[PDB]
């Protein structure tokens, strides 16, 4: 590869330069005849595969700290090293843990909201044992998280991987989602999106509310042992209903979402070592609810009973009527958690951060990886700041990756 | 090794065998994807090329292996031998345009690839010649409104020193002028070429919607000025079907979407003034032509006009003033009768186009970056589907402005 990669932004004329590409470690899945980049998604490491992935961190976090090459630095590199030859792993410091998380939501390459990647808050689960103890750990996280409405980042790392035989896993892909229904006619109650979810719910155990908007339980994993149900308390779930500051009529379709964005099946890899269980918060972009929740067609596919009450000419795609009632959505999403106080960001702001944030990136660490797919948003992207920029796709690390579906894997006891 | 492609909307998965008979780079590499950068001969290097292409047509008639085919591959290294170039028959010229439209991963428009006219002006020789190819194409394709598509093929590029250029980006474009007191009159992508043309000496009417003259370079000389007759620039008025004051924003455009800056590769040969043209996707005028802080810029009027709330952007007022405009736009070309698709209409027919190359071909490249419209994305079918990125040939290719390269 050459040492420089050029950006441009053909808005601004604005031009950059990457050198952090030269620090790529994994694949895009791209080669030099195909681009994957379209592609959402193009038994452990052993002693020998471990030791120059642990090195390599640990530079990274003393070079970070400006003690490259002290006596500490050598110092842990050789207590890693002894620590990985007896055990074939190692345990991070709490300092490492914090700057790894950063870090991997920093190189997060899909993250629009990276600009606030170091305001966030690290809860180091790793002495957790039980499923029990999981859920104390996720409810805080949730607690904490939330703030009455006033969202702060954070993230609760539970413990690594060993032999994979014992790992932790959250099986809910988001701490808080709606359930479900698969309906013997072919319809669907609830979020189409989590059907197969909410019959897993239910076969372990769950009693559904069989109800439009029911918050699923936790299903918690704890060392490898089958996973838990436990009900996440309603009065940790926040919840904003959606109306529209000219359109009296929209509260009347009874929508309602949570507050709380919060991934929980993504893989954590930090210096070779692998945290199955992370789950992290935000908050929102509007467009999060109100264009893919809200108007995707497998899910919860209101746009028709919006443009009805709103009297478009549904008949001929080119009235607009789908972009149309699109925006309002979007406009009444945006206005009911402002109006709630519940912390939110509208695209427009979201995508002039971002750029802010890739500039200071650029100049202040050699580059900014970003995947042009996922950071423009899913309405009026030629109308953001995003849209024009030249962008460079590559996987630093540490970073969050996805993993298979635990119940695709798991062997129930 | 086989590819799969997944619809996340409906579970659709196609395989690709196609970009296995890819051979030019896409700019990406393992470590690094340059998916969204816009830009990342000699006798030895032709006959490969030519062979290359020979041979992809004769298997496209089932005649691979002919005693035609055989005679041409013969007929063509003979001819690399005795003059480092070669000519295309008429028959090969016409397959590799269409080919090249097929294989533009970054068209949504390729539903149509195999209906293309097309024009061939390689006994052309001066910039008086292209004039009249270039306003027989624009007739032909203009039809009164019932646009077809069409590409003119000027000759080949020989020495590099004697090429064809058209030195408009389109063959119809509004002028921009560099307003003393700092904005832009008219169109402000176009200012540079505008300025050139006055320095070549066009007398600009300094209006909104002034309409450049063609600047057509024949054989390497000094480029030279023509007007293309008005009569032949079918234009339309925009207006709102519910917004009775949107007429008197005074906005216009033209009906003829025609690329003129690009180098058609068929072959191993270059055809560096290739213009061609087809029918508009609204948005194209409508959120990028109108709505672009680098072009016309009208979100503020038209929201103005509507009585937004403009003081802070999570109103979305921006949103709601693009879908306006973009409705007119619509509405203006169907009332007039001028072809038009709407990037609802056009995703969904991109998506049967994808269906249909998948199972004739192996595949379709197409680049998702360019394919998925610039408003209202995931409200199309195209911005749930994988797409493979690969570089086929023939080929639609830029190249550098000619005022970077031409000595007067
Ligand atoms: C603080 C406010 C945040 C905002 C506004 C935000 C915004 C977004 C958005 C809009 C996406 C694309 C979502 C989608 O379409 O699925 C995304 C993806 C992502 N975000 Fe952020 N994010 C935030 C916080 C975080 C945090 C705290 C982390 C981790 C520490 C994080 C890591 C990621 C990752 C890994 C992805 C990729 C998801 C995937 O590939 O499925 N983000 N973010
Ligand atoms: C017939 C109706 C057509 C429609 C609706 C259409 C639509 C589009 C659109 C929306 C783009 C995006 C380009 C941009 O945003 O600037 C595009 C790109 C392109 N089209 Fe089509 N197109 C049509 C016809 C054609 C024809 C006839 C050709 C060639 C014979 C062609 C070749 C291309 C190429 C090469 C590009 C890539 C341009 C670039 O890389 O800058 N298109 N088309
Ligand atoms: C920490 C964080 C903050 C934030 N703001 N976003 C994310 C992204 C992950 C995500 C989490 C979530 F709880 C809901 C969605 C949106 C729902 C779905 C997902 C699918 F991509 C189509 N919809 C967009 C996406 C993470
Ligand atoms: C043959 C053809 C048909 C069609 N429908 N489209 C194209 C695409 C090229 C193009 C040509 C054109 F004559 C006007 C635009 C307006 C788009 C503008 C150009 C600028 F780069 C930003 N906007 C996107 C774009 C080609
Ligand atoms: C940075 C990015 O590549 C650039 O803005 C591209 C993005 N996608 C596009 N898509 C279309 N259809 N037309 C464009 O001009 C662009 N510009
Ligand atoms: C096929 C395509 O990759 C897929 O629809 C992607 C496109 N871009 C996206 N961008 C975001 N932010 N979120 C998504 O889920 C997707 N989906
Ligand atoms: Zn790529």
């Amino acid at each position: 590869c050459p040492r420089f990669l050029k950006v441009k932004n053909w808005e601004t004329e604005v031009v950059l330069t990457d050198t952090l590409h030269l620090k790529s470690t994994l694949e895009t899945g791209c080669t030099e005849y195909i681009c994957m980049g379209s592609i959402m998604h193009p038994d452990v490491a052993t002693k020998d595969q471990l030791f120059p992935l642990a090195k390599e961190f640990i530079d990274q976090y003393y070079s970070s700290i400006k003690r490259f090459g002290s006596k500490a630095h050598m110092e842990r590199l050789e207590e890693v090293n002894k620590e990985i030859d007896t055990t074939s792993t190692y345990q991070l410091k709490d300092t490492e843990l914090i700057y790894g998380a950063k870090h991997a939501w920093r190189n997060a390459s899909r993250c629009v909201g990276r600009i606030q990647w170091s305001k966030l808050q690290v809860f180091d689960a790793r002495d957790c044992t039980t499923a029990h103890g999981m859920f104390n750990y996720i409810c805080n996280h949730v607690k904490y998280a939330t703030n009455k409405g006033n969202l702060r980042s954070a993230i609760t790392i539970f413990p690594q991987r060993t032999d994979g035989k014992h790992d932790f896993r959250v099986w809910n892909s988001q701490l808080i989602r709606y359930a479900g229904y698969k309906q013997p006619d072919g319809s669907t109650l609830g979020d189409p999106a989590n059907v197969q979810f909410t019959e897993i719910c239910i076969q372990q155990g769950w009693k559904p509310p069989r109800g439009r908007f029911d918050v699923l339980p936790l299903l918690l994993q704890a060392n490898g042992n089958d996973p838990e149900l436990f009900q996440i308390p309603p009065e940790l779930v926040l919840e904003v209903p959606i109306r529209h500051p000219k359109f009296e009529w929209f509260k009347d379709l009874g929508l309602k979402w949570y507050g709380l964005p919060a991934v929980s099946n993504m893989l954590l890899e930090i210096g070779g070592l692998e945290f199955s269980a992370c789950p992290f918060s935000g908050w929102y972009m509007g467009t999060e609810i109100g264009v893919r929740d809200y108007c995707d067609n497998s899910r919860y596919n209101i746009l028709e009973e919006v443009a009805k009450k709103m009297n478009l000419d549904m008949r001929k795609t080119s009235s607009l009527w789908k972009d149309q009632a699109l925006v309002e959505i979007n406009i009444a999403v945006l206005y009911s958690f402002q109006s709630d106080k519940v912390t939110i960001v509208d695209h427009h702001s979201a995508t002039e951060s971002f750029i802010k944030h890739m500039e200071n990136e650029y100049r202040c660490r050699g580059g900014c990886p970003a995947d042009w797919v996922w950071i423009v948003p899913p309405m009026s992207g030629s109308i953001t700041p995003v849209f024009h920029q030249e962008m460079l796709n590559y996987r630093l690390t540490p970073s969050f990756e996805y993993q298979p579906d635990p119940w695709n894997t798991h062997v129930w006891k």
